[PDB]
């Protein structure tokens, strides 16, 4: 993934725009864990 872009930790790329979006982006969904957001 690029410089800018957040790596979920299967090696995914998604932007950083898209953290607590509401959306399972990354396939473990650590960064849509309610706990943490
Ligand atoms: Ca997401």
């Amino acid at each position: 993934c690029a410089e800018s872009d957040f790596v979920c930790n299967n090696g995914q790329c998604v932007p950083s725009r898209w953290k607590c979006d509401g959306d399972p982006d990354c396939e473990d969904g650590s960064d849509e864990s309610p706990e943490q957001c």
